[PDB]
């Protein structure tokens, strides 16, 4: 497949996981039969699913990139804040709303300060930075620029390293997925090398310690994903206890990556009619918790990896704004990748 199929697939896959996963957000347990019914209802017998904050912020990030043809912290912060002001009921978390209201003050002449000040100066470690980050890996082909701008774009709302590191992980995952076919072992080793480095910085260690976490939450979960991929059967309870299904970035980003790697292979519980990308989204949603956001992040990776040949027209056409999403993906490819 061509890179353009991957760009289009990446943003469609993210759009799908948000649209489809929104119905189940903050549900502790999800019935898999309910999820199969929900997705099957997208291919009925001869209204759109609305997207949430994940997509709204992913759109803004992409649009900022395209408008300035580069990362531009001021532009992007203003587009996040204005998108919120215009449509605040898309399902934003309460934490990030506080940052938007501050970014909205005309005295605000440092757009990183609201995020940096949050939680008594420790910053948010939620996955709102990672939920939106995929486009950075479509704008920036080098791994050094992916980590740099994933970090920066995250820090506009999520200043804890526990937050921005999740964003970097997610973007790296997307980056690597664009290189296409990989063993799950090679994909992880690559991610691991970057995170073990990043989690050694002082701020990373200090932020973990402060949370009492015996540290390297990302590296230790990447190591666990490999362990889980080698096990005959792994239950949802096991995934949830080991990796997580929560709003904290370290409880969702590794989990997203697991859903992507695990769903390369057939699942007896998911009908054989569904392809790898569809299985990925079904399975991620089926874990419960932060279903929209885990599924949007698994969807970005899967979409980049498998490309449009696995994005079902029936499902894509069910999502709000799919044609606009597709135009922005084409535009990213034209502007950043072509030359
Ligand atoms: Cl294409
Ligand atoms: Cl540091
Ligand atoms: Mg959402
Ligand atoms: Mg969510």
């Amino acid at each position: 497949m061509r890179s353009l199929s991957r760009f289009r697939g990446c943003l469609a896959g993210a759009l799908l996981g948000d649209c489809v996963g929104s119905f189940y957000e903050a549900h502790d347990t999800v019935d898999l039969t309910s999820v199969l019914r929900h997705v099957q209802s997208l291919e009925p017998d001869p209204e759109a699913l609305y997207y949430t904050d994940d997509t709204a912020m992913a759109r803004a990030l992409v649009q900022s990139l395209l408008a300035k043809e580069a990362f531009d912290e001021v532009d992007m912060a203003h587009r996040f804040a204005q998108e919120y002001k215009k449509d605040p009921d898309r399902g934003y978390g309460a934490g990030v709303v506080t940052v938007f209201k501050k970014l909205l003050n005309p005295k605000c002449r440092d757009v990183f300060e609201p995020a940096r000040a949050q939680f008594n100066g420790k910053g948010s470690y939620g996955n709102g930075g990672a939920m939106r980050v995929a486009g950075i890996s479509l704008a920036y082909s080098s791994v050094q620029d992916v980590q740099k701008f994933a970090r920066l774009s995250a820090q506009l709302t999520h200043a804890s390293s526990l937050g921005y590191n999740g964003a970097i992980l997610q973007a790296l995952a997307v980056h690597l997925a664009l290189q296409g076919e990989s063993s799950s072992e090679h994909f992880l080793k690559q991610l691991l090398g970057h995170m073990e480095d990043l989690e050694g910085d002082a701020q990373s260690v200090l932020d973990a310690r402060e949370l009492g976490m015996e540290e390297r939450p990302y590296s230790s979960r990447l190591k666990k994903i490999g362990e889980l991929l080698d096990q005959a059967s792994v239950t949802r309870e096991e995934v949830v206890s080991e990796l997580g299904n929560g709003i904290a970035a370290f409880e969702s980003v590794p989990t997203a990556i697991y859903c992507f790697l695990r769903c390369m292979e057939p699942d007896p519980e998911i009908p054989s009619a569904f392809n790898s990308l569809q299985r990925t989204l079904i399975y991620s949603i089926s874990l419960g918790g932060d279903t929209d956001t885990i599924a949007t992040m698994a969807g970005a990776i899967a979409g980049a990896y498998y490309g449009m040949d696995q994005v079902p027209e029936s499902w894509q056409q069910s999502c709000e704004g799919y044609e606009e999403t597709d135009i922005l993906a084409q535009s990213l490819h034209r502007v950043f990748q072509k030359s």
